[PDB]
């Protein structure tokens, strides 16, 4: 009587949401977008993941929320209006082989489900597509307002419907293996027939979803974030540790100083304080510094170990400071004073309370007027890369150190050397940072907004256009790079970083090498 | 059709000043699906899950007796049925069930409370301002309330909790019986609600158990096949005894019937007075070899002193107890071997012990020095001697954090005690040395390892017999991890082993029991 | 009115379907323009372009009556009708704009281009009768509640085109600005409720109180005046006497006016060889309870100035020739050090001069102030010579404006001169324990108040209660004014923090 075929091809089924039906009678406008941005599939600024077969079945793979962070013409007129009403369209293409083996499900997830762990039994009881990694063709989806309110605002991110990605079935290829064959995949976007914005107001330029893009300058007009010098080299090192626990040179990507990290280059390795001086018996001067900031606030112990730009380093350093003296026929002159800054005793070190000493060995007394003093490093001496003697002995809050990184990632460095005194090596002492000058500034200037885990970018030559490596700039303020050699690699300081799109944690580079 | 009608019959009154309440019919067009009810669950009346409540004569005015949310934690079928959606919109039918003796007298308010006003102290003079209906104790037919929903959203979520409308019911006057023998009555009210016409879900979401509204459920073992949580050894007895001490300061046995563990009770039934330490041994020609033990925990991992009084599974009583110990030695012709080591609990000794501080000596008499080498070991506990039911010192005389004493209870309600028998080493007195508990060890792996969402106060239990499937009595169980039963006889009381218990309902504090 | 580019806004239409009721109001409130709270502008020829006259939310709160009767009720809806009134004569120029700022847009400064991109009209200060706008409900929710602060649509004037104008010698010509409001006919009101009397539309109050009557907050004695002098510090560091209006206590300041200057300890009694016994202190709070160093410089009601003072404690002598006794130690809290005095730490040290051994028993005392010795108005040694947490300076002030200070003598061993002490205070401590014990919510930057003697009414001053906890005084003398301790404080209306007050 009847017959049942056994292919059919795949379809979500839906029923139909109100949109700016809902939103009329108490919105004050409703503003339509132009006609033609409904006839193209746009790439997605979060549009680029990866899948291997290091993954596990029931990864997350991308989880995308709906709105108008998903097509850049829609984040471009999102800058003129407070709200926004509609459903979309999200297209996936997977570069796969004939060799791989392997099935994903693209399912959707209403708001206010709870986001804790789904597992591979649970994501197909969503409406979902099964997709095999063999395929040729872009796979689509639709995408539905399901909410509680009448309209969105721009300017939050709230809960919507979202768009999640899982690794149904393990990646498997024929070949004898185990190589390194890594799928890409690219997601587009475009607005449904239901879609328009709410109330035009003037455009802020500085707003959320806005790319984020960097300074084009080559790295060898910049300033090192953690020395007074220019940087000379970059590299990547892994016989160094690993997981560094700097206190300068740290931002965060929305804008966020961590540590004591200032915003000018002149504050790095500098302080300023109110100065009393003293004499001993033969030892010479001693002087004990307040510590204020070097703006010429007052210094309050809070969540900072140190006033902004307090050297985080050891070893013994050599200063400058302006003195006025009481003697007859001289009058200001620069002196030249000790300091102790590595983990030791025989002092009272305490710049998280104010406290500082300092001495110069005189056979005299040479008395000078208190007052207000400005030091800045000159020398250095037995240099250590750990942590100063911040408290007496005590512990200070701190930032973490830099991790988490994937396995077979490196930490890229920005290498400069100090100016120091030593006796028996001639080679040049060397210190490193993660991020330059003038990328901590760009940042707490522009108010970035995430949206994801990881930046993606690509190092380029300035007037050749080859491509020397690209990495993973997570939001913490680190680069990675995907190294697996033993000895240090560097690379050419005349080039120019470029910002490609979102990526999430998982994401795989790809390798470099000599 | 009922005999002798002194009584109110119907509370039609209500005329409620409140206009009707849009519900599904709003949300429809922001969902992306077409969901409906099963047409045959809007035809019945069934209790709700905390449709049990109870007026005694030693109750104020001013007291509440209940107070329900709307949503869908009110009804079986839809609790059930909102582990499969993320929202739901709607309204409800409830009924009141009072229909007390003709001999008694006094008067309930049952108010709408909206959305947004505070909750805690809610007095006798503001209910009246509410929307609002007056109810006799002794009316016979069922009084019929609706409950709305009021709300500026569309939808509201079904995984956590929001504002809705409230139904609260207050004791307005109080209950008196005018009957001429020794007693005076106590009214049992039930709950039992619907759904109205426009109430539905949202969205299909995957069906998962552990959902909040759920439901608490008991493991179904006999007392006497469980383990005792304070003592090594099996169950024996399950007891009421009111010349005991009522608020004991047990430190073991003690969870949250969400989950939580409080005090030093360790999840297996294994680690119950037991310890793990590093021994170093050393010979005094006094004592004869003393052992000193800095502890660490069980499975091994490191000791910190933090908001416990000791490590998971110390004990917690007083006394001389007597352990064994695997020891190794140099001496040639033995290898291994098992010694017997003493140590005092509590008499507070000289000074001294500082369990709190991982400290912990003990001695065993000898002549010559014994070969003995520092290492790794576990004690477990094999006698006791002058038993006391007391906390021991942790801090040497300092204060510690400790569990808070077992309570409060209602006047006339005491403990339900587990009791085991321990070995003891007596010189003239051969009777049995006993301990009690308040929960066994399965219990306290059941509530750990399941993690239940509590709803008022507590649970009505019911004991019933497996051989003959009469229940026994009814119990209360505080959320706090302890049971109460009414009992007012002067001796001891004892109950079969062979029972399963049951939970019933969701209870207030001041639910008044049966007595037994 | 004027035609904006706006679309028409529903109220309980939109409410009805899901709310219990919907309530009516007064039809005689319909009938009057009231004004708005912080709806008032002065323009001057030196103003330059882009400066923000006004920003006003819709809500109950701009209407008195609506704001008392949002009290018995749970939620609100519906717009609203302003009116703008300026007052020039024929003979000024310049321009103003005022916009229609929607609920979410982000908060900041706005530029003079920018206002002209939102919904808006434009006035010539020569405009004879008052502008009528609508305030319309933006929302994406059907109804509001009474008792939260939502986002709401906004009402923002900005100075676009400056003001030309001539003036005479004597005075400067200004433009003058009010703004004033009333329901339109589709507000409405929600669920009825019983009357809240703790709501967030709560005008400040102050006790009936005078101030020869209170009690000083930073030494224990009766407030013996109130005054201010310009040649003393204008940036006190007090750490006592701190309050916030909205009830936080700031620094180290109590509750209960019998802990200032007071401390409770644990005391270890030894006798030295040398000068005679010694006290170590260590210290707890004043009710019994354990002391932690934190964000708080030393426990509360401990002294904040420096000098040498005397305590009595409650002592017990092991010996027999009494039982119980009250004795003098001596203890130092001025920067001179000596001793390491770290009250952060939570231990202090205290001396007497006595011979041979006192014996006595340790079993916690209350130190209570005798007199002071060299008394400097400087914070004490909270730490050896580190930093401590600490309240910021009181302050800042606007140019020609200074600080009333409450003024209290103490007690003194000075053998040269014997004048008087001086200690000061902010406010006496039944306003700390007002502010409080009330939790009041503010508004914008600080209250206008008034001194007016009880009897015959007249009118002494007019200062400013910043949110900090300090008055403001606008003085232009010299030497010191002290003002008479009869008059009550009374409270005006709420005044942005660049508001211009009459000079005393
Ligand atoms: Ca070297
Ligand atoms: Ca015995
Ligand atoms: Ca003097």
């Amino acid at each position: 009587q009847d017959l049942v075929p056994a292919a059919v091809e795949q379809a979500v089924p839906i029923q139909p949401v109100a949109g700016a039906a809902l939103a009329a009678p108490a919105a004050g406008q409703i503003n339509q977008i132009d006609p033609w941005i409904f006839q193209n599939f746009v790439q997605c600024p979060l549009g680029e993941f990866s899948i291997s077969p290091r993954n596990t079945p029931g990864e997350i793979l991308f989880d995308l929320a709906l709105g108008p962070g998903l097509n850049p013409y829609l984040a471009h007129l999102s800058a003129m209006y407070t709200g926004w009403v509609g459903n979309m369209e999200v297209q996936l293409v997977l570069a796969g082989n004939a060799f791989t083996a392997g099935k994903v499900v693209v399912a959707l997830v209403p708001p206010y489900f709870p986001k804790g762990s789904l597992t591979t039994a649970q994501i197909t009881c969503f409406p979902h597509v099964m997709c095999d990694v063999r395929t040729l063709e872009p796979i689509q989806l639709p995408l539905l307002d399901v909410r509680r309110v009448l309209w969105h605002a721009t300017q939050d991110q709230e809960e919507s419907m979202r768009l999640v990605c899982m690794l149904y079935t393990p990646l498997r290829t024929n070949s004898p293996g185990d190589e390194s064959f890594v799928v890409s995949g690219r997601l587009l976007s475009k607005p449904a027939a239901d879609f328009n914005f709410v109330y035009l107001t003037p455009p802020i330029e500085r707003t959320i979803y806005r790319m984020v893009d960097l300074p084009v300058i080559q790295p060898r007009l910049c300033t090192h974030a953690r020395w007074p010098a220019p940087v000379y080299g970059l590299l990547v090192d892994p016989s160094l540790p690993s997981n560094p626990q700097w206190q300068n040179g740290r931002v965060h990507v929305d804008g966020t100083l961590l540590g004591t990290t200032p915003i000018s280059g002149s504050w790095v390795s500098c302080f300023a304080a109110e100065a009393a001086y003293e004499f001993q018996s033969g030892t010479g001067e001693v002087a004990t510094f307040t510590l204020i900031e070097q703006d010429g606030s007052a210094y309050v112990p809070g969540d900072r170990a140190a006033p902004l730009g307090y050297p985080d380093f050891s070893g013994q350093l050599e200063i400058e400071i302006q003195t006025e003296t009481t003697k007859t026929g001289d009058k200001l002159k620069v002196t030249t004073f000790e300091m102790i800054l590595g983990p030791t005793t025989n002092a009272d070190q305490a710049p998280y309370q104010g406290r500082v000493f300092a001495s110069v060995t005189a056979a005299a007394s040479l008395d000078l007027v208190d007052g207000r003093v400005r030091a800045v490093p000159r020398s250095i001496y037995g240099f250590q890369d750990t942590i100063p003697e911040y408290n007496d002995g005590l512990l200070v809050p701190l930032a973490p150190p830099i991790g988490p990184f994937l396995p077979g990632e490196v930490l890229l460095r920005f290498r400069t050397y100090m100016r120091q005194i030593d006796t028996a090596d001639a080679a040049a002492e060397a210190i490193d940072c993660a991020l330059p000058q003038e990328f901590v500034s760009w940042f707490a200037s522009n108010a970035f907004t995430v949206q994801s885990e990881a930046l993606l970018l690509r190092y380029r030559n300035t007037l050749t256009g080859q491509l020397l490596f690209e990495c993973k700039l997570y939001n913490e303020g680190y680069i990675a790079l995907s190294y697996s050699g033993s000895g240090p690699l560097t690379f050419p300081t005349d080039g120019i970083f470029e910002v490609v799109s979102w990526v999430p944690r998982l994401y795989q580079l790809a390798s470099v090498g000599s």
